[PDB]
């Protein structure tokens, strides 16, 4: 039951439409085993983030749309030493 990671948004969780935002998750080790997800509805855009970013715990959105809004959580963890708990939810809001 590893510690839950820290998930945040840059510049923030409320970003106007068409503008960029990057979701970020940092847990323990340097890199390499992060996973982001949206909970009531799968966020397909996550499955397209290159491994190089995902390994750094980075999930960019260059041009945010309405369908991006939702509740996001993430967990890290290596086969061993094991998977972590879900971070607290991030409310990703889109406006304008």
């Amino acid at each position: 039951p590893l510690p839950k990671p820290t998930l945040w948004a840059e510049p923030g969780s409320v970003i106007t439409q068409g503008s960029p935002v990057t979701l970020r998750c940092q847990g323990s080790l340097e890199t390499q085993e992060y996973h982001l997800y949206r909970e009531k509805k799968t966020a397909l855009w996550i499955t397209r983030i290159p491994q190089e970013l995902v390994k750094k715990g980075q999930f960019p959105i260059l041009s945010i749309t309405w369908e991006h809004a939702g509740r996001y959580c993430c967990i890290y963890g290596s086969h061993t030493v094991g998977l972590s708990e879900s971070s607290d939810p991030l409310e990703l809001v889109v406006t304008g």
